[PDB]
């Protein structure tokens, strides 16, 4: 939530603000406020009001340039250009999802080195307890307790759907859902992985490879019927040890269940994200859907194989090892001309209840993922760990 | 599965051909006749026709002990007049294409028909069932559908499941009196359940305590759709000593997206085996834990408790066990409801709440709590009173 | 019948009422409450909701292990937790002011619930049934409805045939597991039939073989409606060497202008005796041969052969015997259909074939013969083994 009341001070007690884009609260009289583009000098908006609150409807990274008028006066009364350098700037992540945090996160980083403010980032705590360490040059709190109170400018990240054009510069549909931070704080929107505690020394002496077959909507999962098991089958016959790392070893609605896989090791748990990374490390590689924990794979610096149809390739990091077929339906989430159900576990906009429903992970069979794993692991062998990363 | 021959088997005076399977037949050369078909027993007159050539059959497939009447036009006397008698005679029963329950099931009540009437039984069915019981009823002579022995036989009887409340291939809907019983129906013997006489000579192969779980099923509404279910059960016959294995023909099952696999902790002993190594298996077993699938009537038949979970069909539609887990707060039973319809082209079948929130919600309110005090109960049971408590 | 108190009889802590007669009850006074009832053995949760000051009642009637949640409308921890626990308690069963066959039928489930939770039983019937059955079952204490001697009951059941396929009384409709059986399913024990214990001490006082039948029923579709039949089976069994004997009791009953009189030619022992002395006559009888009318039932626990002539319901609708006779080319089984529903007040009812020719079909196609046939077989199973 931004202060009731704005928490910079203008002359004649007019109150401007930049927390949810450009405000500016009038007193009483007779007033015509103009909002421009600082950059481009463009009249974003401007109207004669008396009283009341003016605030821009672009609530996403602009420098924003506040003109107070009296109503026939040549010159303002107020003029202020936002200048972030040296100043408090508050940035909200929504309550931690993972994987999408590691995703917008390098791109909060990059806003500080360019503007040199004095930066604050409200998230959930175990996300803090991961990041925290890395980045002293950023504090990090809780969204319920912020150290701030009274912020010169707050921007939201998240995720907007419906095509919001408002708080998102682009739909994120368009660029990818994690590279959106970088056009909402209008930075460098080319992806990165955060920096992690990659210290923690190897304890698992065999060659062992890490999987996650879980996530938060079915679609994400890999829905066919012998995938997992021949994977690990094979994994198996090639000499490494196979570990789930889920969150929860059974997850899912009404009757359709998603249980970790047989023969592979039960390493899941609600446990502390270090000890994830700390396993991850000295894996040696990573098969894993669309969800987070393939982000924090990405990020401990391994070989990442990441098996999903519902979205495209270009929606999540770039990995040669990307599993994804193209013959049947794809991409259903990408697409502009639909929108995500948040209540639905079920809902395909072309199969659902139909034969043919999750068929986008159903064409990806056992045999194509094992043939990215056998080239993944030729390159690995042959070559080192130089060689993929 | 079973064609009858294209002509009657049994020769009558003027070229008139009787018969007794389908039903009762009777087929007429050209001229005038009247025909009646009798119950001999009721001495009903179940059908008055005239024909002057041609089939005429009854309508009732079922055993009933029928009284042909071939009759001139204006005549007093009956040219023929045979009453169905079988002490013998080839009778062949024929059994659907097998599956695995439903014919261990049935299986016993071909034999009563056969004890009672003293004729000579052929029965047919896929080879693996035959493999299985052959041994132990020498008295039958079992053969494939293809590969019939009785080229001509006098009686026939086409034991099945008939839906949509069939009347005349089954004296009573199958939902009314249990879809096994039914069988016992139709040959008009002793309708009441017994498990088939299998090979239990089998020595004990593992030595620890272990316990036998079937987890697949033909379709999705007789799975045990509880998400922690077979996970919470698993863990806790691990905590009370036993050693848990999987005995399913397919280690994966399923169609579409909706795909069931064997569960993480049990012991891979799926595969396509020939079922004498599972009775082998599950003789020694102290108990086994499975669904309305067949597996839990071959369970059934080697003697061993039986944890039969199950909430898609009522407690009495299966064999009877103390260790029977249902739930009757929410939707159950539709197998058994005379107003529904199984659809064998449907997987995901659940009439009442497909594709709602509370889609097979009856299997899903039975929660691990609930099979694991029954398993507390039968452990509790074996420790104390040994393998002699009923 | 038969009223639950007005007041809960268990008391809890901040004047809260609660009981497990009529289900699981709660009587909460003024407040903010938000009540759960959750089932023991599954610990699912079977009801939940925020009230102030009311009854809360399960939907559910028949036996469940309930547990029962009182909250503070914001609190973590239950004010009350109390979960369903009958041993040494005092349980009431109540069976309406019943029919014959019904409560022998049933009754033998009351004394399971009563073995296996070791509890204090009290059964509500009427005075007749009281005198035939108490003697053998000292270990429960028998009352009539308006009499019962336990004013606060811990837990009830009510024992009953309902109709219109309710769900809430009973856990299963009783036309799918038969309606004796409903008894144990309602009280959760073993469904499986059995017989009640009788006082079979009484000497024989008929020297000759005799055979004791049952003519007259409730309702027109459970008696025998072919016009020769009870004459040609009475004839075929005197013919035997029997002497034949009805025991209904009344003479001539039926409605409007339909009347059905005992049999010409069977002996004249009917009348509203005492059960008991039907007990004792039925005991030294060679066999019992009777519709689907209680007389049946009461044959069966004297452990005599019984005849059972019924094509209204189907064969496993009553007890097993090897001597059922039953029809299945026409009409039969109005009973245990679910689509179809009973009614208490027509007398000539059957649903699908009233006022047409083949009203009653259930039972005319069960011919003399047929019943004769089955006595032929059962007279040469007495006479051999
Ligand atoms: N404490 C933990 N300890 C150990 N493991 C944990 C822990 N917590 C979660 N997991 C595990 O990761 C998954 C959650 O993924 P998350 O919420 O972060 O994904 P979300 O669905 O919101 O978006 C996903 O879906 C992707 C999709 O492509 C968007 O269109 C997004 O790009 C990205 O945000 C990704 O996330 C869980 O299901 C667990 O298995
Ligand atoms: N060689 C084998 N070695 C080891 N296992 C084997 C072998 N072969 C099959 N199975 C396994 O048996 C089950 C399927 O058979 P099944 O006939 O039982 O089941 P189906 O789905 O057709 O429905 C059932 O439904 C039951 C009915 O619903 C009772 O309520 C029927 O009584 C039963 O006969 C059958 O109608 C699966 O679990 C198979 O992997
Ligand atoms: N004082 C007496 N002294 C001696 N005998 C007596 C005396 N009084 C009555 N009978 C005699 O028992 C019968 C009473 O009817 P009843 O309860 O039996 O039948 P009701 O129609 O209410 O339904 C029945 O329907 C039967 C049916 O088979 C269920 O589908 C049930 O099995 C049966 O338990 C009951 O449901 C009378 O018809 C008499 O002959
Ligand atoms: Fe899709
Ligand atoms: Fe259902
Ligand atoms: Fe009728």
């Amino acid at each position: 939530t931004p202060p009731d009341t704005p928490t910079q001070a203008g002359p004649e007690n007019i109150f401007y603000d930049f927390n949810d884009g450009a405000r500016v609260l009038l007193p009483e009289g007779k007033w015509h406020v103009r909002l421009l583009d600082a950059d481009s000098e463009n009249i974003l908006f401007c109207c004669d009001v008396d009283k009341g609150w003016v605030t821009s409807s672009k609530k996403y990274f602009v420098r924003f340039r506040i003109q107070v008028f009296r109503q026939g006066e040549e010159t303002p009364l107020l003029d202020e250009t936002l200048k972030l350098k040296d100043r408090p700037v508050l940035i909200s992540f929504p309550t931690g999802t993972l994987g999408a945090l590691l995703g917008w996160f390098p791109y909060a980083e990059r806003f500080q080195s360019l503007h040199k403010c004095r930066l604050e980032c409200t998230m959930s705590q175990d996300i803090i307890d991961l990041l925290a360490p890395q980045y002293p040059q950023i504090q990090f709190s809780t969204p319920d307790k912020p150290r701030t109170v009274a912020p010169y400018a707050t921007y939201r990240v998240g995720l907007y759907f419906g095509g919001d054009t408002n708080n998102q510069p682009v739909d994120f549909r368009k660029v990818g859902f994690h590279r959106s931070a970088g056009y909402i704080l209008g930075v460098d929107p080319r992806e990165a992985p955060v920096r992690l505690d990659l210290s923690a020394p190897r304890v698992i002496q065999e060659p062992y490879v890490c999987i996650a077959t879980q996530s938060t909507c079915q679609a994400k999962y890999w829905n066919n019927g012998t995938g997992w098991s021949e994977v690990i089958a094979h994994l198996k016959s090639l000499g490494y040890r196979v570990m789930c790392i889920d969150r929860d070893a059974h997850y899912g609605q009404g009757f359709v269940w998603n249980h970790i896989p047989w023969g592979a090791e039960d390493f899941t748990g609600k446990l502390p994200l270090q000890e994830r990374v700390n396993l991850l490390r000295h894996a040696s590689f990573f098969i894993g859907l669309p969800s987070g924990l393939s982000w924090l794979a990405w990020a401990t610096r391994i070989p990442v194989v990441l098996i999903s149809g519902f979205s495209l390739p270009n929606s999540e990091f770039y990995t040669p090892w990307r599993v994804f077929n193209s013959h049947g339906c794809y991409g259903c989430w990408d697409d502009t001309s639909l929108n995500f159900d948040h209540h639905d576990f079920l809902w395909c906009p072309r199969h659902k209840n139909t034969d043919r429903q999750f068929e986008c992970t159903r064409l990806i069979t056992g045999a194509q993922v094992n043939g990215v794993i056998n080239k993944l692991h030729r390159s690995l062998t042959e070559q080192g760990v130089e060689a993929t990363l």
